[PDB]
RNA sequence: GGGAUGCGUAGGAUAGGUGGGAGCCUGUGAACCCCCGCCUCCGGGUGGGGGGGAGGCGCCGGUGAAAUACCACCCUUCCC
């Protein structure tokens, strides 16, 4: 059966009962070819309601942006000295973001680490940037990334399950467009082939995108 | 359509992809034992039955490109 977002999202609460307080995700089978490197779906998004969860953001800078990153948020924040942290297995962060500058010792030092994680800083996935207070403030906010995986199905995180139905609704529609937005302009056929609505721990729910 | 199947090497050992995840399961019967179906890369995996009678599993750690439970969306090959 195919229920609304609206129903969907009121439904979240009856889904959710693990003993802890679920995340509720958003999937979606996407109408591309994920084999063809022109397809691919890529990107973040700011959720009007944020994740709710608390996100330990590592900021590696230069120079005055240290400073930025630090006025940001950013829990934890250093020089490219915190590579040699990292060589040693630190790794107790969610999300590494940093400036362009020292990304040539980041990659080559970490690539090999942070890279199959998800955690390596990438431009297309808003994690590098001069602008680094803004990328904190945005992560810190609730933005989130998105990137299909090679099967073409693509999934995020888009809320705990204490919230509010309509704000939950309000953060589905949010990565539904985002998706719509990075809609490949190769893709042909129907983009959003499904889309369901499910918790961390509970059954899925088949959703109407339009609605 | 229905049913299964998912193992290079290193690693408890049979890690399809990715996202979620710090919890999941269990007297409405856990580990463990026996019997049978299927699958098998011959390591094992898996379904069912009987016994059993309170503990399994994850997280952590280590190994690894990736980490284990659990959940979701997909993908694969196979049988009917
Ligand atoms: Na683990």
């Amino acid at each position: 059966k195919i229920y609304t977002i609206d129903e969907a999202a009121h439904l979240v609460k009856e889904l959710a009962t693990a003993k802890f307080d679920e995340t509720v995700e958003v999937h979606a089978k996407l109408g591309i070819d994920p084999r063809r490197s022109d397809q691919n779906v890529r990107g973040t998004v700011s959720l009007p309601h944020g994740l709710g969860k608390q996100v330990r953001v590592l900021a590696i800078a230069k120079g005055e942006k240290i400073k930025e990153a630090e006025e940001a948020g950013a829990d934890y924040v250093g020089g490219e000295e915190i590579i040699q942290k990292i060589l040693d297995g630190w790794m107790d962060f969610d999300a590494v973001v940093a400036t362009p500058d020292v990304m040539g010792a980041v990659g080559s030092k970490l690539g090999r680490i942070l890279g199959p994680r998800g955690l390596l800083p990438n431009p297309k996935a808003g994690t590098v940037g001069f602008n680094i207070g803004e990328i904190i403030r945005e992560i810190k906010a609730g933005r989130i990334e998105f990137r299909n995986d090679k099967t073409g199905a693509i999934h995020a995180p888009v809320g705990k399950a204490s919230f509010p139905p309509e704000k939950l609704a309000d953060n589905i529609r949010a990565f539904i467009r985002a998706l719509e937005a990075h809609k490949p302009e190769g893709a042909k056929g129907t983009f959003l082939r499904s889309v369901y609505v499910t918790t961390t721990m509970g059954p899925s729910v088949r959703i109407n995108p339009h609605s």
